[PDB]
């Protein structure tokens, strides 16, 4: 009498160092690239300064100030049963400036005390590396991943933390999205992945392109080193997976959405084989673009390929090959998309497609035969409080169930291997794309918002109980 | 000054013994499967007859008597300039009945005086081991290859043909589109793959997982027996790649799509993983289905996987999900499939799309990463013989023409790996699917029809010369 999920699959939530932890400059940490990021909204871009400027707010200074909350908040979790707790080590604590001899103590101390908070409730930490939040250090004084020599400032970040937590963490993945810069039209994606600031007359996919191919060399570099200190250690990739749907079976669309997934997804080729995908190379020369690529780079990335595959997934797209002049079936993602006219949106425009995620996990069991961790899924809505005192978030418990469900056929009918889910911003947290803090993921509610005002209390709304009842029948009981 | 396609590249041209030989009882040759196949025409199927009944025209025994006129028609091949020729080795041929413990000598020699006329003009040989044509013997005696015992048939039958032609073939497939019976609802395929005949109550899905097993542990064991002979040896798979497009965006039609290629295509993941996907584990468990299948098998599958996939293409497909009570996203090749409304098609119903090569070659490409071969390819249509005594088949050169365009891009643009391009029917043969005379593929005519009569004169269509200049400027000209 067993479950459709095997018994010690990994539910938890998922969040992000510089989105909730606050003490922006507690114990010695360094200014982040999130640290320059102002506040925005729905269809307004966040602000990138050059620095800390007066005048302007920058809500992940103080976010929900986890860092002084957290085992009240990580009480939370285990109340809710969650398996694991996904989130990152912020880079600025650990190395502030990025090029340091040695890493920060403070810095050091604080995962371990919170690494034990978990693990005093029987949850297993899952640790993200680099998630959106470098030394603005290394971007000022480095070009960020522009520069090979960030490539060893990562790795050495890396080898002291696999180091200091080889016995406290299992799980772990090198880049948070790695393929989101794929957008390389807008700044967000480049100056987050990677640390790059565009200036006129540069090309700016080109030095896309090189950043990424350094970051694939760096996680690589790391995969190796973390097994080599602890070989169970399991390692793994993190790409954004939008699956793109072909509007029609006209042949123009059907080799529109090949081409362009392959463009968005090469990440996960090199990640999982260890080498490029040929198509990439011939781009690279339609294109002129010039990557340094070195034979120790080829053979870091055939030696650091990665134990599985860790994705978020919050939506699907649609393209069609409606654009005209384009030859040769590039793919620009801020123009060949079109609007699925099957499926719902939120009120940020993000498709739902829970069917597309089962979609998702058999493309990558089908392509890469490797395990899968769902490590983001998240349905970010306007909350109300209602006269009870708590959110009815009936919206977010509808989202997310949908999901879960169709996870579970992809388990139980079409044997993907998956390793756990982590919803995303399972606490209320300062959103990346907009830093809002009204655009809420959580299962509890944080009172604060985007000015800045509120107690910061933490209350459970609706769907607190509702995700307890899910982890406690295993997925049955939806 | 170097072209877009390699300086090695094997353009020839294909056929299969069954289709051209004649010669059905020389030598001492076996009744195969294609000896008790009536002729149809286009609506209305081959009869499939217990033996070789009077009063029935079976247009295999004569076919256009290549037997005979074999060394004129490669003296026609080397006037085109092929590199290459693919033929199949007629299994009756050299094991008449099928488990015989020796081969026949007057079989092989036929072979001998093939390959050796080719190899006088510099054309490779391209062999095909199983091409629709097992002995008919073994389909009455053990049930064809839903018997195990056919495996060490089969594999003897290889082992013979390797060690035979060690020196003189060095490109080899094991099983002709092994895949075509994933459609298993009607009666060609398992026929023809596999010597099924089915009887009223009979599981016939089942029984073609079965008879499908059987063969991909005898591909891999004959892999293993080749390379065993000879390491140089280039032994490779053949499927049918038919890719099956969603109708729409609607992520219904998208999961139908993905779960139909999976089914049609969890061969070629066999073939070159070495392993089943986990989705026919699943599906064999929710239908069950029972497959013989052992540790012995499954370690022959891992060691025996391929050098290169070997592909027809013809045409693509498209799917919907319009399909009432199909809750789990079964595939019915006969019933959920739908046209493109984008496309032509020929006369046969065949549709055309030229740029599907292109996506097909692509999903190879990215799913194995293996060198991929086009061994058939070509556009059937009936022929006049104008006044000049040649035809003008412009509407031939038209469709080849328009797919080594897109194969081109594949590889240029693309960066897929391809050894070679065989048209199908290079000399007009029998068909396949009906056994017609009219249902022309060549670029050089043959006088005969669909009564059996004419003189069997081989004459050059337009196409002749138009592919002769194709392959002299390697496909700069076309
Ligand atoms: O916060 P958003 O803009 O709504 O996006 C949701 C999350 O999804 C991903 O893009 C990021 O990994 C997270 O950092 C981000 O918060
Ligand atoms: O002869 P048909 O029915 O038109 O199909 C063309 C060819 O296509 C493939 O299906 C077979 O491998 C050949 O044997 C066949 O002849």
């Amino acid at each position: 009498a067993m479950s459709k999920l095997p018994e010690n699959f990994l539910w938890g939530g998922a969040v992000a160092a510089h989105q909730l932890e606050g003490g922006w400059q507690e114990g010695g940490k360094g200014i982040s690239v999130a640290d320059v990021m102002t506040a925005g909204r729905h269809g307004v871009a966040r602000e990138i300064t050059a620095g800390v400027l007066e005048g302007k707010y920058y809500p992940n200074h103080e976010a929900i100030d986890f860092y002084h909350h957290y085992k009240e908040d990580v009480k939370l979790f285990a109340e809710m049963g969650f398996k694991c707790f996904r989130t990152s080590i912020a880079w600025t604590r650990i190395f502030p400036k990025g090029d340091e001899a040695e890493p920060n103590e403070a810095g050091l101390q604080f995962y371990d005390d919170l690494f034990d908070e978990c693990l005093k409730y029987g949850i297993e930490p899952v640790v993200t590396l680099s998630h959106f939040e470098l030394p603005y250090h290394l971007v000022t004084e480095y070009g960020g991943f522009t520069n090979r020599k960030v490539i060893d400032f990562f790795v050495h970040f890396a080898e002291v933390c696999f180091r200091r937590y080889k016995d406290k963490v299992k799980y772990w993945m090198t880049f948070n999205e790695i393929n989101n810069q794929a957008n390389y039209q807008e700044d967000f994606a480049p100056f987050t992945n990677s640390g790059i600031v565009y200036k006129e007359g540069d090309d700016r996919e080109a030095i896309m392109y090189q950043a990424a191919h350094y970051e694939l060399v760096a996680s690589a570099r790391a995969v190796k080193i973390g097994h080599a200190i602890n070989p169970n250690l399991n390692i793994g990739c993190m790409v954004a997976m939008c699956p793109i749907y072909p509007a029609t079976c006209n042949p123009k669309d059907i080799l529109m959405a090949q081409k362009a997934m392959q463009k968005r997804y090469y990440f996960a080729d090199v990640h999982v084989h260890g080498f490029y995908p040929e198509h990439i190379f011939k781009y690279w020369e339609r294109k002129a673009i010039k990557v340094d690529f070195t034979e120790r780079d080829k053979k870091d990335l055939f030696e650091g390929t990665v134990d599985y595959i860790g994705f978020s997934y919050y939506m699907s797209f649609v393209i069609d090959a409606h654009r005209e002049n384009n030859p040769y079936y590039d793919y620009l993602e801020t123009e060949d998309l079109v609007k699925n006219p099957y499926v719902k949106a939120s009120d940020w425009d993000w498709q739902i497609d829970p069917q597309g995620l089962r979609y998702a996990l058999n493309w990558f069991t089908d392509m890469y035969h490797l395990p899968l961790f769902i490590v983001e899924n998240g349905f970010g809505a306007i909350d109300q409080v209602e006269a009870d005192g708590m959110v009815h978030d009936d919206y977010r418990i509808d989202y997310l169930g949908a999901h879960i469900k169709e996870m579970i056929k992809a388990v139980d009918e079409d044997g993907v291997e998956l390793m756990g889910y982590t919803p995303w911003g399972c606490i209320d947290l300062v959103s990346a794309g907009t830093g809002e803090m009204r655009k809420r993921y959580g299962f509890i509610y944080v009172d604060k918002d985007d000015e800045g005002k509120g107690t910061l209390k933490r209350s459970p709304k609706l769907s607190f109980n509702w995700y307890k009842e899910v982890i406690a029948s295993n997925g049955d009981d939806i």
